[PDB]
């Protein structure tokens, strides 16, 4: 039996991430009752690190019973559960512990003692979690590539050599013959030269790729709210991390995928979700697609981004929206259905002796490689991307069905997502 | 009927200020019965501010009701509870919100949302504190001045004038007909040059002085931790409050005093508690003496600077120390011990316009303002220190008992405080 997975990003709709500094558990069963109701066979769940680190060497272990917790209730729902471990960012918010900031400022990824505090709190959480029969895995943490380089404001300065070993480091805390072992960047790690996560990390540590497609980046800018470009944004991270992937089975995970108004209108929600899901399950390694996000974050908490509070399916006072019953049509569509097939065509990335591109920034939005990409997707040539390394080996290109190669002749950048 | 408070700064026995993240409620009523054991009539206590308030307008009711339970049980073992609104800064770490840091680096004292939020959760926490009979009243939040000058490293800049606005527009909120309203800054109030927290707003704004006392300053340094200077030390910032309140009458609270084992050896503390006591109540307008603080801190808590840990007056596990028994024998002599009378000598203080000092540096330890009174002191001359205007003024002089004045010829800087 063989099945694409559809959840959501689980936002409490009782205090949004602040839930978990006075849980509301029959608010949970609720909210897990409807997001199940939906077709949903996952979701993805987020604890916030100060209250579960609160010092160094202190771990709170209600904090853990609570992440359990929800965890159960998920699966008493019908439903499957991973955690991210650490948050960390959420929504424009950083959540750091005391002990990482100020006159403790620390760098999560280099300081031995951070790390070793780090695979304590993995070790402790997973093994809490792993006696759950719904706790399918882990992803380290949301978007922690987003502390390691500009324009963070208080970054943790680090390499990709060194993230290479973090990353191995902490992933292997998790048994992963029985639970995934997962790692997520936000899109600086396709996207931005220089950047010490890569895509070959991306493609090959841990279990599968992760991917958080979210057109507000200069795709809806540059090329329309109601382009095919815009919808065809997901479907093409999943195909530029295949390129970078050392096995090509490896399953592409559509971890975060939303409709955000800053740029799209909400009467366009609906329609961007069923053309944006119908073109990433063209990709023969989309595994699963889990909607950004489940409720709305209520209108009394401010600071926020506008648009921030209008990404749920659900509204918040936890009654379904038009985007999530387009979502629940397209689990119901898509299932069950048999993956894609084969591409016929690939855009060549040439890549620097360690496998990553020369011109990250021209995979980005308004780049050459983005652009050649789009013009073949509009024109049905189903493209997928390849690095110069594939292109040489005929046996691999078989293997993809790929018999057209196009080269980035006259490269260039990322003119709109760096305009944003 | 006239008396001497004594009291503590509650530490929680079970997770320090983490408890609030998994409240312990019978261990709350073990360490306040053993408090007031030792002859408290009060603890100062320490909500934790991203608990409190986690999103600018999302005040978390919840941590309000565990604040006001903290309180409802020491008043249920017999004594009374001042609380802190703001932590803010707790023994070496920063707590704020994720709303004022990094992507929302905001300023507490001149940024309007954050002035309002602050405001907003003064009135909703002392809505709820009022109606607890224990409840004495509230500090705007422990040594919040840290936060405004160099050498914090993210800084949120202010001035003076500013700062009386803000003190002003948050102490209002307070009913200071049934309640106390404080303000707390650590000792670069009186000594630093050129910060926007100042004598004159110490002494007059609130309803009493607090003082926080804290000899790893450079007095036992500079002058021996077995020296005079060093146990006189709170005495002397008793006095040198004392020369910049308009009101003669207003009270000195010790609001801390603790004996830091960075510059003393564990065996002088209980003496250190003694003599330090002792020498503070010869200031006529002390009102009461706070010990920091009630409980030594976990020892699987990291990071903290080792003599964190040992500032208890009871042992990590809920045991009485020496010094806990010479404090529990200071309380005896002193609770109702009639106030001392006036002082013969003073230091003249030259000050500005404001009347604040023209060089607040001479006052810190190893400056010429605090080695003139340090003499005095030793002589048995019962010093205290006047302003150049109170100088000037026979009544104020006859009413505080002086009749002998000494200047600073040739002030000098506190090289001692600058060099730690």
């Amino acid at each position: 039996m063989m099945r694409m997975r559809f959840g959501v990003n689980y936002t409490p709709s009782h205090g949004w991430f602040h839930f978990w500094l006075d849980p509301d558990w029959p608010s949970v069963k609720e909210d897990m009752r409807r997001i199940r109701n939906l077709g949903m066979d996952h979701v993805r769940v987020f604890p916030v690190w100060p209250y579960l680190q609160p010092n160094r060497t202190w771990i709170n272990r209600k904090a853990i019973a609570d992440v359990r917790r929800m965890v159960h209730i998920a699966g008493e729902q019908g439903m499957d559960a991973y955690v991210d471990v650490f948050q960390g960012h959420l929504s424009s918010f950083d959540f750091l512990p005391s002990w990482l900031v100020t006159w403790h400022r620390g760098n999560m990824f280099e300081d031995a003692d951070a790390v070793k505090a780090e695979k304590t709190l993995v070790a402790e959480l997973y093994g809490e979690l792993a006696q759950e029969p719904a706790f399918r895995g882990l992803t380290l943490g949301n978007e922690l590539n987003q502390f390691s380089d500009r324009p963070h404001p208080a970054k943790m300065a680090t390499s990709s050599r060194r993230i290479d070993a973090w990353l191995a480091d902490l992933l292997a805390v998790v048994d992963r013959r029985k639970h995934v072992a997962l790692h997520s960047e936000n899109d600086g790690v396709w996207y931005l030269d220089h950047h010490p996560f890569t895509p070959v990390q991306a493609a090959n540590l841990g279990d599968m790729t992760t991917i958080h497609s979210w057109v507000f980046n200069g795709t809806a800018q540059g090329y329309g709210a109601m382009s095919g470009e815009c919808t065809a944004h997901a479907l093409y991270l999943a195909e530029l991390s295949r390129a970078f992937a050392r096995n090509p089975d490896r399953p592409v995970w559509l971890q975060e995928v939303g409709a955000p108004q800053n740029v799209l209108e909400a009467e366009q929600t609906p329609e961007f979700c069923r053309d944006t899901i119908a073109k990433a399950a063209q990709c023969p390694n989309l595994w699963g697609v889990t909607w950004w996000c489940s409720h709305d974050v209520d209108s009394r908490m401010s600071d926020f981004p506008p648009f921030e509070h209008a990404l749920g399916l659900f509204d918040e006072h936890g009654n379904i929206k038009p985007i999530g019953r387009a979502f629940a049509e397209m689990a119901q569509e898509y299932r069950d259905k048999p993956a894609a097939g084969g591409n016929d065509a690939a855009v060549v990335i040439e890549v620097d002796e360690n496998g990553n591109p020369l011109n990250r920034g021209a995979c980005g939005p308004g780049g050459s490689i983005f652009e050649r990409w789009m013009r073949l997707h509009a024109e049905g040539a189903r493209p997928t991307l390849v690095t110069s390394a594939t292109a040489r080996d005929g046996e691999a290109l078989r293997r993809l069905g790929v018999t057209r190669l196009e080269t980035d002749d006259e490269p260039h950048g990322a003119k709109y997502y760096t305009a944003v």
